[PDB]
């Protein structure tokens, strides 16, 4: 029960874990990142699910982290992205005076693997000699797992509504065709399933 700053982003997962985090935590804020972009839908939807929840809400542009882009240095894919995203929500909680980083990653990419988030738990640490506690609540948890905490902190509904998770600004059962729709909707059936 002390400080903590969520990787916010208004999907599923970032909001279940501040949910999550609410629930261990006196103080909870969140960060959002954006690349240059704070009319998108996602930032907004975040926004507005923030507001629903209290807690205070941070943007970070993060576009300069394409100059990094195969492209700009003359593909778009930028390796490590989340060394950044994690490094970047450390100095915050620095600053913010969190000692607690929640964020929904969870083992495909290397910079999401449980070991990275831990060497890089280290790395803040020692860079900012401050006690940081980087927080992965869904590291182990599979999609249905991940329904099944939500409704566990009794916040099905509000999440089964108010996040955007498909890959077409439509909010909650978003287009029903995209990865992301069906992996959420497979998820929400297999855990009704073990009702
Ligand atoms: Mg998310
Ligand atoms: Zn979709």
């Amino acid at each position: 029960k002390e400080k903590a700053i969520v990787v916010f982003s208004g999907g599923q997962d970032s909001t279940t874990c501040l949910l999550w985090a609410l629930k261990e935590f006196e103080e909870v804020e969140t960060v959002t990142f954006h690349y240059n972009q704070r009319h998108s839908q996602e930032v907004e939807v975040a926004k507005s699910i923030a507001e629903k929840l209290g807690v205070k809400n941070h943007l970070l542009d993060m576009s300069l982290l394409n100059q990094l882009a195969p492209n700009a240095l003359t593909s778009t894919f930028v390796p490590g992205r989340n060394l950044v995203f994690l490094s970047f929500a450390s100095i915050l909680a620095y600053q913010i005076g969190a000692r607690h980083i929640i964020t929904g990653v969870c083992e495909g990419y290397p910079d999401c693997r449980d070991e990275f988030v831990k060497s890089c738990n280290v790395t803040v640490n020692l860079a900012m000699e401050k006690p940081f506690v980087i927080h992965t609540p869904l590291m182990w948890l599979n999609k249905a797992e991940t329904w099944k905490l939500a409704d566990e902190l009794g916040a099905l509904d509000f999440v089964k509504n108010n996040t955007l998770t498909c890959y077409n600004g439509i909010i909650a059962d978003g287009c029903g065709e995209c990865p992301a729709c069906h992996l959420r909707s497979k998820g929400y059936e297999e855990y009704m399933v073990m009702k």
